[PDB]
């Protein structure tokens, strides 16, 4: 199946977020 | 540094991308 996923870093804080 | 990236999968072909 298919997937979306973002990564973002800033201030060296990290995470990421998916929708759907 | 910041960092930007994003993950993305399509009929089962994956890939991810960066801008900067």
């Amino acid at each position: 199946s298919p997937r979306v996923c973002i990564r973002v870093c800033r201030n060296g804080v990290c995470y990421r977020r998916c929708w759907g």
